[PDB]
């Protein structure tokens, strides 16, 4: 039998449906899983994690996901907390798989409190709150970091959802740039194409219910009890809007 | 005797055409060789090899060609599947030499199965059936893979060919786009650039005769027994030649 | 308890001020600092750590800041040298953390030397000095390194810092671009923000005092005693401004 | 002392000009030395050095200046021959210090007879003979490979220089682009800047007198015993000058 035959015997092999199915969920594209970094927290964490991640949501809020590359640049003092974290938690950066950790997987895990925080360390944001309130003023805090996306409740009005969205989007349109200066220059559709598919995932994951993203986002003082967004959220999308 | 003396010489040696034609053979370029693909996946897989290739080709077609950057988002049962294959198989990822394996490469070797099972697993691949079913309606999901090129019966009718051709070529843009975003602002003949070589090649390949590809191409519905190519065909080469 | 009441829980966690703050601090960035580079330099060169310095110095300005990527094209009496360097002051190139020594940095803490040794390689230079001349003619060789930023005392009445500033900016467009191709056909605004966040940051630096600056810029000749730069300054400030 | 003074009194140490001279020549860049690479060949070749060149020198001419990536597209009785030089030579890839060997350079070394070669493997050129017959017909083999700038007598007439550069020059274009698809759209004067630098660098090189490059020409067919060149080689630069 020539390696021909072999190809076409080949090409007349059975393709069940059922069988390939199958592979395909084994094979599946495994995402980003809160529930799976909040297990490796736990624990690896022991008692003390809950402080822990604390110092990790600041430390991702102030210098980045790169851990390693953030002690070439730190005080003695910050580097013994740093290597500490990273030991404890066996720190990653960038993008590896289910079964490790970084500060931007921990800091989305836990958005509800990293959009508090970044209101105390906003002025050692990439981009910072003032540099926000030049675009449109009393630019709101909580939005001002990626994880506010999976604090999104799609279930409320349209209109609503909207409004918080262009939003959280003007900020991200900054953040993007300032991450990424090969952006700083593209067209404002092209920048948001750099952030819009993640950003739709966690709007629309199952973590965290309609009503549990609700109830955050009006402790945030983003929507009142009313579900109205606050003025300085519809002014943030207005500006957008003008694209 | 100076160095400029012995290069002077040099220049006076002979140029032997006939032994440097010989040179050049040893020297020269060997390409992928699907004869050599199937070699090897016989001598690595042992008996079971048939229901493996299946396996790593619906792996490729839904997870692409690299195996351990794809661990990185594969549930742990998927894991379990890959890394057996990994091992048993030596693969490998990118373009190794003459003695490794790679899915993309598997699945070429294999292209007749490799465009069936593309239309059952057509949600799950980069462009998606429906994607290209916008672009030109009813698309025909054999075409929606590179591989499909050693399909090709250039022997044909040079009119068929040419829709053949034309039509898996407008997946070709839409896919080489979906794989390098570099491109996803190019222009047609750039794109087109992308891809044309190695699909001249398969074309031309003497992998597979005429009388082969065609009963193949037949199989696929991709044309009749009259040599007509599918209205679907004809449909989706005419959105392609509008350029 | 499900993860998701534990990341509700956690968004109620206390967000203290105080504590954060700290931990800000702790976290902070830690630039560029010449006192550190010195200790280094003590520490490690031993008694004859001023004449290494000058040698390291001289290495810079002429074959810049990768010391092993430099062996590579240096005669055999050279590379015993800069090994030599390179092993007791344990040379990095690139960007390496705070108790880590490389050219650049040697030779931004001892600006007030490396600029008056520009002037005697001036030949040897990326850009040259002969090269400046073309464009603003007997231009301030003094000007002509990056490290000339922190001599600059900013408590000068505004118009001669004004002039400059200026007048190394044009170097430093030049430099910029012989050093990065990739903004040989930039805009000046582009090449300029290549290298004006570090250089302000030099301007106003508290390392060196405004006595101190401006003493060393009466002692290149950048500006008399009665604080009026060079006529060749403004010379180079006003091509500049011809933007 | 503090390190401010540290750094002061260090701006008032001398800057003694004729001990800074020496350093910067110990310091001065070693550029490509046709002399070191035929020491180098004759000490690691033994007795049949001369072959091996030749062999080498195919190599590249066909198959570039990375040897080890070169392995991963060649018969299995070309690799035991590749594989041999490798280890004889100590074959390096790109561009290492002054006492390695790589394809490139030896091809630059005895340029005379990498010209001649270039002839007898025209089908099998990065840029082919026939390519070139395209741009300008009977386009002259000799001049279709980089290092035949070493072969350029500058002393020639400035007319016939001129014509003999921008021949080669038409190839380089073609050449440059075919090896850096960054290039395939760039202008003609961006393409040039490619090559011309280390170009010139070989046209003035005091390796091979102006009489030995000459005579070189000659017997290439270049220029007849009267210093006119080939009809041929003008209508190339003809071509080239249409820029």
């Amino acid at each position: 039998m020539s390696y021909e035959e072999i190809a076409i015997q080949f090409a007349s092999e059975s393709v069940d449906a059922t069988t390939i199915a199958a592979w395909v969920s084994e094979f599946a594209y495994q995402g980003f899983d809160a529930r799976q970094v909040i297990n490796l927290v736990k624990q690896r964490g022991g008692d003390d994690w809950k402080e822990d991640v604390k110092k990790m949501i600041v430390l991702s809020l102030t210098r980045g996901n790169k851990p390693s590359k953030m002690l070439n640049k730190m005080s003695e003092s910050g580097q013994k907390i740093v290597n500490d974290l990273i030991s404890k938690y066996k720190l990653k950066s960038g993008n590896p798989g289910r079964n490790d950790l970084t500060l931007s997987r921990i800091a989305a895990a836990f958005a509800g409190w990293t959009c508090q925080a970044a209101e105390v360390v906003q002025d050692y944001l990439p981009v910072t709150g003032r540099a926000m309130d030049a675009i449109s003023d009393k630019f709101p805090r909580a939005l001002m970091h990626p994880s506010f996306a999976g604090l999104v409740d799609p279930t409320l009005p349209e209109g609503v959802v909207e409004d918080i969205v262009h939003a959280h989007c003007l900020f991200m349109i900054q953040f993007s740039k300032t991450i990424n200066p090969s952006l700083r220059s593209s067209s404002k559709s092209e920048v948001v194409s750099s952030f819009d598919r993640p950003m739709q995932a966690a709007i629309n994951s199952p973590f965290l219910t309609a009503g549990n993203r609700r109830d955050i986002l009006m402790s945030l003082g983003l929507i009142n009890s009313n579900l109205k967004p606050s003025p300085t959220v519809v002014a943030a999308a207005k500006v957008y809007r003008k694209l």
